[PDB]
């Protein structure tokens, strides 16, 4: 479908090609793929490409960390579709003390030592900023198997939940880590509304492009893990239109959230509340929204 | 507010002007308007014009009946805004047996004898078709003061409620009455989906244009009777955008309903289920949709 006009200019990290080869190559060696078709599909998705589109102004020696984290969480996200909520929760909860470093990984299990080595290397580079990503990640991981996915949801309730399932906080903390962007608790508190608005944009844009994939998943995967949980289906139900019609309407709403983002940012400066770090932060949020769109509309993950 | 492209072409009844003078003249003579400013505002609204846009193919000697019914229901609709739900209910329930003709009107009370004389004359012209408007009107009347108006609603739940509050069913029965268009129970059951889709279009288009009037009413009139009940406010809540942003998204949504209307009619025709009566009926529904939009975007009722 044709995207409505956007004033957001998507940016990609300069080292995207080098880092993609580095991180793809890593997972191709360590991760247990079912077959050659899955290995090809993994590379075709371009998980480091979306990361570089998400954080184009990340520091050169930190971008690979973000690519590794997003890549493994992508792989797990698909893995959970074949599990019940109970099995999926146990799977995630196992990785949490390992992510903290409190528990050694079983080195015969790829997901365990990949997660462990990753978080160790991140704390080794920047202990303080790496630690601030932990809880936001665990927040996301626990939302993935929340029983609310099996409950009827309206648009408002969905977006409220999706802020965790889309991993808004983890993306924010990881962006700051990758850019070395440090913010006071006061600064963080100032941009709450901007965060909330950005979350809806990320969520719905993903919903729009990943619908066909998730519809197939709902028909073939686990009854619980593969459950269809998206704004596309919700708006289609609520407004009595096709999923395609819902996509077109939702895309216009996304552009309204872009307009709101700009107004909130301009208001932040007008109220004299904008700091140099905050200016870089809200600009970074814009890159996430536009980077998420560019990748979603081009990745084979959603088109095939 | 620029409306998205539409293929629906509006049509107005040829006798719109002379019928307007006849019907406006009647109400100016009988209705208890508080002052001259209110009388001028009443004429400026063009209640017979929107009726003639709703039913452009009504029979020449029946269009005035439709203009009278819509006019008196328009006037009551505004009246209810200064009442509580309880007062509004008692006001409406009083008119229901009078509409049936089971209870005689108090001739000293304009609304009572206007309602009585109207339905009596409509029954005299076409007894059967007039009776089939009764219950749909009563359903609309009771929805006007329903306490669900003051309780939390999502988009879907609102559209389901608004179908009664927008009087979709009475508008259909009135259209058939005015055109002398008789349909069998079987025939009406075949276009139920088309009716439901049409209702959402009428509702939201009205919501979009009448928002400024209703926002002001909610701030100035009775906190119950004048309560803000509109898709504009609801979508603005769910998506956390301005009312203006909600309008733009809702208008695109209206175009999807127009597209659905065309698909449903085309399928009805392809299945060989589109009788001559149904073809006129579904065309009549389109006139209601395009006619509602034309009047809404030009009437002084919403612009002043
Ligand atoms: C892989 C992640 C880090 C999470 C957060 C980021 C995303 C919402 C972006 C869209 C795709 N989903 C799978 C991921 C899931
Ligand atoms: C007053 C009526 C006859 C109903 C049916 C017709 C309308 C939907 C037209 C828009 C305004 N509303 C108030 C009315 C409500
Ligand atoms: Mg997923
Ligand atoms: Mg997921
Ligand atoms: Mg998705
Ligand atoms: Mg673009
Ligand atoms: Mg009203
Ligand atoms: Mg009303
Ligand atoms: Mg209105």
């Amino acid at each position: 479908l044709e995207p409505p006009p956007s004033t957001f200019q998507p940016l990609c990290h300069p080292l995207v090609e080098e880092v993609s080869k580095e991180v793809d190559g890593y997972f191709l060696q360590h991760w247990n793929f079912p077959n050659e078709k899955a290995r090809k599909k993994f590379v075709a998705a371009g998980f480091s490409r979306v990361t570089c589109l998400y954080f184009p102004k990340a520091l050169d020696d930190r971008i690979h960390f973000a690519c590794r984290l997003l890549t493994v969480l992508f792989l797990i996200d698909d893995l959970l579709e074949y599990m019940s909520f109970e099995e999926g929760s146990a799977y995630n909860e196992k990785l949490i003390p390992i992510s903290r470093g409190d528990v050694l990984p079983d080195r015969s299990i790829p997901v365990e030592y990949i997660i462990y080595d990753l978080w160790e290397s991140m704390r080794a580079h920047d202990r303080e900023m790496a630690d601030e990503i932990l809880e936001p990640v665990f927040l996301f991981m626990r939302a993935q198997t929340d029983r609310t996915r099996a409950r009827p949801m309206g648009l408002g309730g969905y977006l409220e939940y999706r802020e965790r399932d889309v991993g808004k906080e983890l993306l924010a903390a990881l962006m700051r880590f990758s850019m070395g962007l440090k913010l006071s608790p006061s600064e963080l508190q100032r941009v709450r509304e901007i965060d909330a608005n950005c979350s809806k944009h990320l969520s719905v844009v993903n919903d729009i492009y990943s619908y066909e994939k998730e519809l197939y998943t709902s028909k073939t995967a686990h009854s619980e893990g593969g459950i269809l949980c998206t704004s596309v289906q919700i708006l289609a139900q609520e407004a009595d239109v096709t999923a395609e019609a819902a996509k077109r309407v939702l895309f216009v709403m996304c552009r309204e959230w872009e307009l709101r983002h700009q107004l909130l940012v301009a208001r932040l400066s007008a109220e004299g509340l904008e700091t140099p770090g905050l200016a870089a932060y809200v600009e970074g949020l814009e890159y996430q929204m536009s980077g998420n769109e560019l990748w979603s509309q081009t990745t084979l993950r959603y088109s095939v």
